[PDB]
């Protein structure tokens, strides 16, 4: 599903990623513009072999099992193939662990290159939330 900018920010507010770890609501639009164009079947390999996957392009390496990642963690707990529905809700929840996780959306190369000190909230400018 490719999704429009206003329906995945309501998308993103309904599952609790407004203001999560206190990243704005535009941060996460930004960021899924950047990684995915707001494509849940979006996949990129990666030269280690690990796969991103879906809006958010979550990587293989340590969030979820594909099979065909050796050494590899699945922390979120899931297979990297739920990362692509049609429902966000995978990715939001996996999301919310990555950004408690130190770094926090520095996490996302494409979030600290394209959207990090820029005026995240034009992302959802005009949008009803
Ligand atoms: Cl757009
Ligand atoms: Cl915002
Ligand atoms: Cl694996
Ligand atoms: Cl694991
Ligand atoms: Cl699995
Ligand atoms: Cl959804
Ligand atoms: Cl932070
Ligand atoms: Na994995």
């Amino acid at each position: 599903k490719v999704f429009g900018r206003c329906e995945l920010a309501a998308a993103m507010k309904r599952h609790g990623l407004d203001n999560y770890r206190g990243y704005s609501l535009g941060n996460w639009v930004c960021a899924a513009k950047f990684e995915s164009n707001f494509n849940t079947q979006a996949t990129n390999r990666n030269t280690d072999g690990s796969t991103d996957y879906g809006i958010l392009q979550i990587n293989s390496r340590w969030w979820c099992n594909d099979g065909r990642t050796p050494g590899s963690r699945n922390l979120c707990n899931i297979p990297c193939s739920a990362l692509l529905s049609s429902d966000i809700t995978a990715s939001v929840n996996c999301a919310k662990k990555i950004v408690s996780d130190g770094n926090g959306m520095n996490a996302w190369v494409a979030w600290r290159n394209r959207c990090k000190g820029t005026d995240v909230q034009a992302w959802i400018r005009g949008c009803r939330l």
